[PDB]
């Protein structure tokens, strides 16, 4: 039962990268997961992939004594602007554990409950900006959810306003920040970085990266006219020291992961967002449940933490959304030592394995027949799930530090969504899910009408 992997077609020195030459190329990986089955070899000039789709190979790469985090291709260009943040530095590198060290304490029980308040004010800035439109006017669902996430962490990260709802167009970070992403994207899918041929495109990466240190200048400045200010996650990331060895982050690693959190705390959870809105206006006894729950439990003008966490139906919207289409759709892992993946694969001490996520999510034998449908009462039993069947969140000490951030913000907003409107899929919308590194749907629109429930001072 050693097998011999599938591959799909090669071309010469080109090998796999034609497949991929789309802007959508994780759902082009998925259509190939579809034909080849649970792995598959994917090669690019000089880079070996395998692209595992089911939860039975997936466990055993989740096996932390066997496989740790590879960055991919595109987190190793990330690094040209995230550096060794915590997304995109090695396991081994000294400055992921310093800083893993320094950080968890900031997404604590504890920290989740200081970071409330200043989520509900964005949050009532996104409801005001709603009810305050005309009759005749329409909502850009994926803009106002992209608006909400990044505010929200600047305010309860670093205290700092971007200020996205007195904006008609995407603010400055957001436009160099999807450009420098736009451009790891398009890197990808060069065969010849090298030609000369790309040089605006060389430069223009470089504005933007400079852009987006710009703003954390002005953030680390703001900070340094003021403390008294607020006590959040960057103060942690200047005054916390490592318990493993008593030092604090040095100032070069504290850009990266000023810049690493702006990033990876606002687009998925944004898209997540989109997507949740997505399903409940295509699915009437969702959208109708959700609405329920929200004026069942959302009884103050303004919603408190412990309501927050009463909120377990938009809980499983939000899991059945991920389900589908998690945000983050894909992460990457090496095989520590020879090993043999399924006693069918053998790899070797390097070899590269990639975790195809809606695929691991989409997986029958786990799921049941029904997983192309969107049904959140399939998450009523959260213990049901085998391990390694959900990831959305990556894997083990390398998973996502920002987790119960990430999802209190978008239960907090999904359920005063729902308390405070009804929704309008006016255009009858076909779902188009734009990929830069995450996923959103793009042009999803709707009309709001107000259930005119007043919003608390
Ligand atoms: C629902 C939205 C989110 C999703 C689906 C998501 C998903 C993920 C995934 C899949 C990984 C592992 C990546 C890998 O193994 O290469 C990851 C890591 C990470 N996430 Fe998130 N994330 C989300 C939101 C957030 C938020 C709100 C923050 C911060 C406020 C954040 C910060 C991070 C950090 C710092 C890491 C790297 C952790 C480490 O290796 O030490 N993420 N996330």
């Amino acid at each position: 039962t050693i097998k011999e992997m599938p591959q799909p077609k090669t071309f010469g020195e080109l090998k796999n990268l034609p497949l991929l030459n789309t802007d959508k190329p994780v759902q082009a990986l998925m259509k190939i997961a579809d034909e080849l089955g649970e792995i598959f070899k994917f090669e690019a000039p000089g880079r070996v992939t395998r692209y595992l789709s089911s939860q039975r190979l997936i466990k055993e790469a989740c096996d932390e004594s066997r496989f740790d985090k590879n960055l991919s291709q595109a987190l190793k260009f990330a690094r040209d602007f995230a550096g060794d943040g915590l997304v995109t530095s090695w396991t081994h590198e000294k400055n992921w554990k310093k800083a893993h060290n320094i950080l968890l304490p900031s997404f604590s029980q504890q920290a989740m409950k200081g970071y409330h308040a200043m989520m509900v004010d964005i949050a009532v800035q996104l409801v005001q900006k709603w009810e305050r439109l005309n009759a005749d006017e329409h909502i850009e669902v994926s803009e106002d959810m992209t608006r909400l996430t990044l505010d929200t962490i600047g305010l309860c990260g670093f205290n700092y306003r971007f200020n996205s709802f007195y904006r008609d167009q995407p603010h400055p970070f957001i436009i160099s920040m999807v450009r420098a992403l736009d451009e790891v994207m398009n890197k990808l899918q060069r065969a010849n970085p090298d030609d000369p041929a790309y040089d605006e495109n060389k430069r223009q990466f470089q504005e933007d990266i400079k852009v987006m240190n710009d703003l954390v200048d002005k953030i680390i400045a703001d900070r340094k006219a003021r403390g008294e200010q607020s006590d959040d996650l960057l103060t942690q990331m200047l005054n916390g020291k490592d318990p493993e060895t008593g030092e604090p982050l040095d100032d070069g690693n504290i850009r990266y992961q000023i810049i690493t959190f702006l990033i990876a705390g606002h687009e998925a959870t944004s898209g997540l967002l989109s997507f949740a809105l997505y399903f409940l206006v295509k699915n009437p006894h969702v959208l109708q449940k959700v609405a329920e729950e929200a004026a069942r439990v959302l009884v103050d003008p303004v919603p408190s933490y412990k309501q927050v966490k009463q909120l377990k139906y938009v809980g499983m919207v939000l899991n059945e959304a991920l389900r589908l289409w998690p945000t983050a759709p894909a992460f990457s892992l090496y095989a520590k030592e020879d090993t043999v993946l399924g006693g069918e694969y053998p790899l070797e001490k390097g070899d590269e394995v990639m975790v195809l996520i809606p695929q691991l999510h989409r997986d029958k034998t786990v799921w049941g027949d029904d997983v192309e449908e969107f049904r959140p009462e399939r998450f009523e039993n959260p213990s049901a799930i085998p391990q390694h069947a959900f990831k959305p969140f990556g894997n083990g000490q390398r998973a996502c530090i920002g987790q119960q951030f990430a999802l209190h913000e978008a239960t907090l907003v999904l359920g005063m969504m729902l308390k405070h409107f009804d929704f309008e899929d006016h255009t009858n919308y076909e779902l188009d899910i734009k990929e830069t590194l995450t996923l959103k749907p793009k042009g999803f629109v709707v009309k709001a009408k107000s259930k005119k429930i007043p919003l608390g001072g």
